């Protein structure tokens, strides 16, 4: 409770300047200390579900040897706006592992939908999240409909706390077997879409893996990350935003600033 109180007022001022709501949960995996701000409210996942999607693929690969190297062929009708990798392999197909890397590191929408199909759709990803003990996460729709970010709509949402707890289980805990855990971490470390979010708050000498989400409406965007500061245990954190009006713009700078405050509250000099 103490650390959450240290940064309560700065968080309130930051979201007031932003003009919306900011939700943050950050966990120091060494001491167990946490920082919360609106950490139990639901926020739209936007593309951030794609990280958990890749983890679910990795979990299935523990039971289905050769899943990762399976080729997937698809037609032009599988392409979705913002499919930067999968459009370049339309005429050849891609493997499940390549689709997973594209979904994580480029937020590729066609790749995400193809992998959702393999796992049984939104309910199948939700079922995987239930299997690791996450009772908050829900995915309901596909790309791009899941980005609607309608105020008060619980579809395609989770909470910053549940996102962080599930991220910890998959990247540092025992939810995945050791080889799959490191592959998930490696995919997150190679993300290309988050340079202006949590990574902007993290010194250059720290390792970081993250997954972004941007809904394109309602000031709604997010990022979650595992951060390895030098000389101490890793930090896991999630920063989610939303705003009341459809035309409100998200802010990457606000996400970076919220990450800075969370790390400061935890006592992580950065
Ligand atoms: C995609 C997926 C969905 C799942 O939904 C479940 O209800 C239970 C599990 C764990 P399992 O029973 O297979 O050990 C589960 C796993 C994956 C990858
Ligand atoms: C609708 C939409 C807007 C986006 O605007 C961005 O600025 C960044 C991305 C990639 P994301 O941050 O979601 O990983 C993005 C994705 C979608 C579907």
């Amino acid at each position: 409770h103490m650390l959450t109180n240290l940064v309560a007022e700065p968080f309130a001022k930051l979201e007031q300047d932003f003009g919306g709501s900011i939700g943050v949960y950050a966990m120091d995996t060494g001491s167990g200390a946490t920082v919360s701000y609106r950490a139990e409210e639901r926020f739209p996942l936007c593309s951030s579900f794609k990280g958990f999607l890749a983890a679910a693929v990795l979990a299935r690969s523990q039971q289905q040897a050769g899943l990762l190297d399976t080729p997937i062929r698809y037609g032009k009708n599988a392409l979705v706006p913002w499919s930067p990798i999968s459009e370049k392999y339309l005429t050849t197909g891609m493997t499940v592992a390549e689709l997973s890397a594209a979904a994580v590191q480029y937020s590729d929408n066609a790749a995400a939908n193809l992998l959702l199909k393999e796992l049984g759709g939104p309910a199948g990803l939700t079922a995987f999240m239930r299997s690791i003990g996450d009772t908050t996460f829900r995915l309901d729709r596909w790309e791009l409909e899941l980005n609607s970010a309608i105020p008060g709509d619980a579809r395609d949402t989770s909470s910053p706390r549940a996102v962080t707890e599930s991220l910890q289980k998959l990247t540092l805990g025992s939810a995945l077997a050791a080889p799959q855990r490191q592959q998930f971490v490696d995919w997150l470390k190679g993300n290309t879409t988050g340079n202006h979010r949590i990574r902007a708050a993290v010194p250059a000498d720290w390792a970081v893996g993250d997954k972004t989400g941007t809904c394109g409406v309602y000031g709604t965007a997010n990022d979650y990350a595992v951060v390895w500061p030098t000389g101490r245990a890793p930090i896991v954190l999630a920063v989610y935003t939303r705003a009341p009006n459809k035309d409100d713009k998200h802010s990457e700078a606000v996400i970076a600033a919220a990450a800075r405050l969370a790390l400061e509250g935890l006592g992580v000099n950065g």
